[PDB]
């Protein structure tokens, strides 16, 4: 119909609230997730007031096409939400209670600096646009914000679901707008990464390090290059999941360090064989004895330094 | 129109029933499946009673827009169901029979602790919301719950399809709700996993174990590392299907144990060669003779212990 | 409007017919295909009879919303068909001719016991439900069943498209139903499988068998294990297409037999080297000479036996 | 409303024309492509004639629901086209001009006998069905057939877009139909295939051929088998794109020939080693000297013969 | 209703403007992206003028079905946009302000000549078609063109979003059309490509180059061929992302050069062994000493020349 008119100049306040039902399909590469929740709205319309005694009823039920309903939209969605109306009720003083169930796909950036052990915050933005006759603002109803106990995300742990009470008011396309922020905090389940990726990689590296206790050139070459091939296959498998980022991450640094270590091991084997052929066995023995202790200690120190750099 | 009014205060009872027609597209990674079934509803509306003699008919046929129909919704669905109405009939006393055919996608968690030999239970939740004038509850009609004989799931065996008679009543968004639980029990067909994965892996391990009957260092190195590469390829192929879980599974433990065994075999080969070079052949012979018996027995004992731990 | 009334008690007969236009997207893993065809219906309604002389016309054209049309549904479809009405015409005696074009996705199980050389039968089920005032049955019009000459399936040969004349009548949800069966017979084009998979595998096996003409342990080990790795890669590539079945197939048996042969070849090489080291060259020579003839003959006999078992 | 009536018996002629705007998503495996074009129709309706002087206008604009419009359909489409009406105008003599923009997915078979250097023809079929009162035929308007200059297909070169003027008239479902044929000629861009696939394969084969200048059995075995593994990986990568066909193609023949060459090279190495061990060095030298020249010449001759067979 | 009439002959001017909200899903292989933006339109209709004093209002709000709205379409879209109307307001003099929010998928070609370090320009075309009574042209409103500060593309850096003020007027299908061009400039984030692809490839090549400091034929063969296999795997992984182009790119040239270098290294190893066997050690020593310096210098010079050719 038409937005309600003020007494003198006051803005119209709409109280909102979101109750989560389902959360699924978190795509790391596309930075998307899908949601299924309740949307609650409430405002005051004095034109709908009635006398309970004369009417003989306490609550009046309306239809969406029979009264004025504010237009609320989500900002970071791929398309408009698929919503259906559940209930509309009017109090004797004119207060309207609105409820609906929707479904939508949300876009939200992610941070991968600590990819196996990272935490993320997902954002949902609600906006309303002011009409040429009235100014509309948004508020938060704290008793209508929550989530179901059966909400589960495959691979993540859900911590909290709150909202920022203070809205943001600005001007866009020669009109005023109000924005609300709903935040969902999640943590990644990293248990499966240890025995699936972390430990076999260490085993393969330790297997490659056995060339320092041998003097056969062909066996050393075979060991080191074959372990390198296995490392390449594991790196391809891991990289199939991580997206491309404009910064450095923990896993990428570790993989690059492993490549560097393989290169240095090849150089050491080559040097030892060259010295042995040149009839200098003592120097080659000394070099291989040094390397036997040098490689693991440097690996451990570099890993400690990287862990401090990325998590400290 | 409007919900029927009670005599004094009694709640309105709606009898439900689901008859399965199709079941397909069980996605382990997404924890989803698709369904195609009949939905049956029945309640009492005294305002629709008629006299069979005066009307000359026994059953009156209505349209969905001409009478009041309760709003029933599924809880764990990605979107609202696609339904069409099949038949609406009214008995002379006012009893309404409703039938429809729908299609929907259901979300349900799965347990993978015994992944090759596991059984699952799938859940379908039906809910109804009470209106401001009447209270509505849900019931189960046992003669209208069942499934077709041609219902098939690719890779699973269907056991039963029942419903929990007792509903759950609670308060949500300042209104009362009633919930029903439909359970479908399935079992995985594990026949194909044995000759496709289990036995070739054993063959490859046995091939790698042949290095204990040889004294050539290069051949032993080649055998063990190449078998390791084959193991890595098989592990990648198997892991392409299993999702990531916050707990330990049977297959993952077995794979990790195989990696450990390969590492120990490499260490044994390296030790034997080092002892042989150092002019101590008897100690190397003794070690290799011990290992020849030690490896299979330990493998068998560890497999028995793991099987008891996960299935006992 | 309302279903036509009988004279005394006779059921209403609806003559059906399906004319195929397109067939595409046969998914072996999902056991699905898509269709695009014509649906023809015909029945008698005495309330629509007219006099050709008075009206001055021979055929009267109606609209779908102006007369009664029976509700026909497909049983094994994922969703309801997307149909549009092409023509409705009424004969002077009351016979109605109905035509429409639809599109749908069909679910039908497949048998993979002879996967490269198998034949399949696809099923389409038509059902109708009886109303509370009349009983409805289904019939087949043989002059309206057929297919286009340009219907093609990628990888299959289309043989015939017939229908079972006799319908199935039963009771479901306290009402009578009639079901018709349309069958489409197809055969797989197996030409490409021979030079793409069958012959290179034989070449690789023959290459691995060359180790029986050599006495170098390292070369034999390299040959056999590298050919095993190639076999594993080919097996992964083949298995990417075949779904998982609760029974044994031809290809799986062949692959398992090849794995067994590789294991036995490794054992033979190991035995020959062990005998040679132990200063028993005559026994090793005899064993290798025996194996040279033993392996191909056993392979051929096992292949003949398997072929007789699966196709005889 | 109703189709226009003839004077005595003449059929109704509809002039058609298609103007291409976009062409994209050519799927070789599914044999599909997507289109976005204009559809133009024109016919004569004498019931719509008006006097320009009395009306004071030259062109009258109508709505699609206010006049009769023929039903035109595409034959080889997966679903019905998504169309919207752009303009309807009527000339003073009764000639109607119709314009619309649609989008559709087309099915069309492809020929892969010369897959890297092949040319294809894509087909679009337009059909119309005759009503019980009038006969309708199709014609081609040559001034309204064309394509945009920015139409591009990823990986193909567009040559021409014409139409066959002569329609095909036949009887289907007891009615007459008229069919038109629109053809689009395309050519594949084969530039990228040379340096990406063709030349590295030749390099690998030449690398494998170096075993004829050596007398070390182990090195020869390593070279040949490792090059075979690389060939298998390249063949898998190439075959990921080509679909399965009931005939032989150029690429498949070349790959099979390369497999045959690898097998013969293995046999030659094995024979040379066996002769050398048997204290017959001259015969092995002669054989290897012959093979050094024999292999490339036979390869070149076989390639020339295959090229003549497939392209001559 | 009907387009507004001119005074004598002037064309109707429509001022446009696009405000970006979201940009996502840039597919390199399909050459597509998705957008979510505001569309603003403005024109003059003298038939809607009113007197503010008599009406008592300053702005009049209409509905889309109550007034005439020009038909604006996007040219390079896969389907018609999904739009909803936000606001329609009319000034006292007759100026109409129109606003809507849409979503669409755009087709735009890309250039890959400098694929890791390339910049692209994306194009959005707006068109309008003239009616038979009035001529319509398009203009740009510079105060309504812009983008949000939170617009992000995964893997790209957004630089600017402007529009070409001058429209293109031409004739199509016997009517006049006007076209506008909106351009979006983006730059690829190339940081991740260095440590993920560029440096490990250099490490592998350097590892393969170690064969010039050895005289063991078998070890050299193993090193070079295994590094070649690793190169093939890396090349497959890189090529999985780049589409096929009718021209040469930087990455393809580099990969082809690496293949050439591997071939020449194999030839050098083979020559050295052949000379050594023929009792000419000095010539082989000289050749290997030359190659030790020759290979890296030629590699560096070729890389410099290629970089100058593609970027200079
Ligand atoms: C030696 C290898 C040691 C591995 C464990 C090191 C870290 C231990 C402490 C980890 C910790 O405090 O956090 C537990 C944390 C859980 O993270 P979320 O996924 O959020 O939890 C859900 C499942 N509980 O991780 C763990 O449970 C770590 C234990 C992993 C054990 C798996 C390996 C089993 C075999 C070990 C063989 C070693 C040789
Ligand atoms: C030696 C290897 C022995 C393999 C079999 C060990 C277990 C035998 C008992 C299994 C049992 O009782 O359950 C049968 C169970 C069926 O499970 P579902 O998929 O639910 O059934 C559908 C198909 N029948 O599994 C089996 O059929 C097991 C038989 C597998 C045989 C396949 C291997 C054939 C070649 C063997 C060569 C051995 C060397
Ligand atoms: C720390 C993380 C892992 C570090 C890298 C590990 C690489 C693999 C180590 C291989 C050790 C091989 C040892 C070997 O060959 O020596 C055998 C050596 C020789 O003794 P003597 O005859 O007195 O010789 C000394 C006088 N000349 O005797 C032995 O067998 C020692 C015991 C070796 C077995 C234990 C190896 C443990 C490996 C580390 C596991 C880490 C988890
Ligand atoms: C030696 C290898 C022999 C291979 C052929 C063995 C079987 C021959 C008889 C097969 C038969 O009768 O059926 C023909 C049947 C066709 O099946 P569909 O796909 O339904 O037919 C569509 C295409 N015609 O298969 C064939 O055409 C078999 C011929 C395959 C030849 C391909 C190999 C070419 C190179 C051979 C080199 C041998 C060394
Ligand atoms: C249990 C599961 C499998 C366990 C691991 C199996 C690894 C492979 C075993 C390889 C056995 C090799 C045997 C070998 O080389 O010895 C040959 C040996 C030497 O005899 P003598 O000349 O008297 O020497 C003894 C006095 N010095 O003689 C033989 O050929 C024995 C028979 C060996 C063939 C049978 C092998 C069976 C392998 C196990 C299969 C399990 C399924
Ligand atoms: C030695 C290797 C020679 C390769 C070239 C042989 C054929 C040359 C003649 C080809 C011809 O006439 O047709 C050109 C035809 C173009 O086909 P379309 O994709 O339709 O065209 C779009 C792009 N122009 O192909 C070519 O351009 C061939 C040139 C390929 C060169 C790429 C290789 C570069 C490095 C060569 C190193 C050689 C060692
Ligand atoms: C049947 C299907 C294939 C079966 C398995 C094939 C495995 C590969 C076979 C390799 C054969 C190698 C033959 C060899 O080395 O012997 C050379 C042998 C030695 O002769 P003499 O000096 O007189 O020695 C005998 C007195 N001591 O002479 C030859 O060159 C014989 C000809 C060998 C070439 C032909 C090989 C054919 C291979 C089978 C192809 C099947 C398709
Ligand atoms: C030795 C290897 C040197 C690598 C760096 C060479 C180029 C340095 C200068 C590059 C430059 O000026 O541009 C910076 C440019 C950024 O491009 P965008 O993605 O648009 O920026 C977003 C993130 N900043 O690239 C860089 O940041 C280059 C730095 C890469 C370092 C990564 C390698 C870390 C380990 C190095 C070990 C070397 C051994
Ligand atoms: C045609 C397409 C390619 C064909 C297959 C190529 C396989 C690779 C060829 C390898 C050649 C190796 C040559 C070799 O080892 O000989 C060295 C030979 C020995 O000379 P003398 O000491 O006088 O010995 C002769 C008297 N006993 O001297 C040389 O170095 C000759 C030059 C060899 C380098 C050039 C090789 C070119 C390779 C072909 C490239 C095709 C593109
Ligand atoms: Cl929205
Ligand atoms: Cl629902
Ligand atoms: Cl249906
Ligand atoms: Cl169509
Ligand atoms: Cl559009």
């Amino acid at each position: 119909v038409s937005p309600p008119p003020p007494i003198a100049d006051e803005p119209l306040t709409v109280n909102t609230g979101i109750y989560l039902i389902e959360c699924y399909s978190l795509d790391d590469k596309a930075e998307t997730f899908k949601v299924n929740a309740f949307l609650s709205l409430s405002w005051k319309d004095r034109r709908l007031a009635f006398d309970p005694v004369r009417s003989g009823v306490r609550v009046k039920t309306y239809e969406p096409e029979a009264i004025w309903i504010p237009e609320i939209r989500f900002v970071n969605v791929e398309n408009a939400r698929d919503a259906d109306v559940v209930d509309i009720s009017v109090s004797p003083d004119g207060t309207v209670q609105y409820l609906e169930r929707f479904s939508a796909r949300v876009l939200s950036p992610l941070d991968f600096r600590r990819y196996p052990f990272d935490s993320q915050t997902l954002h949902i933005y609600l906006i309303v646009r002011s009409v040429d006759t009235r100014n509309i603002v948004l508020a938060v109803d704290l008793e209508k914000v929550g989530k179901n106990d059966d909400v589960f995300l495959t691979g993540w742990d859900i911590e909290s679901f709150t909202a920022v009470v203070k809205p943001a008011n600005f001007a866009l396309e020669d009109r005023l707008e109000s924005k609300l922020d709903y935040q969902l905090r999640i943590s990644r389940q990293y248990f499966s990464y240890i025995p699936n990726i972390i430990l076999p990689m260490l085993f393969i590296l330790f297997i490659s390090w056995t060339a320092f206790w041998s003097t056969s050139y062909e066996a050393n070459v075979t060991l080191v290059v074959s372990t390198l091939i296995a490392h390449i296959a594991f790196n391809i498998l891991v990289e199939t999941n991580l997206p491309k980022t404009p910064y450095m991450t923990y896993t990428g640094a570790i993989i690059f360090m492993i490549y560097l270590f393989y290169f240095v091991a090849v150089i050491e084997v080559t040097v030892q064989h060259y010295l042995k052929v040149e009839s200098q066995p003592a120097r080659a023995a000394s070099i291989t004895r040094a390397s036997r202790i040098a490689f693991p200690v440097v690996f451990l120190l570099a890993n400690i330094i990287l862990a401090f750099l990325f998590f400290g």
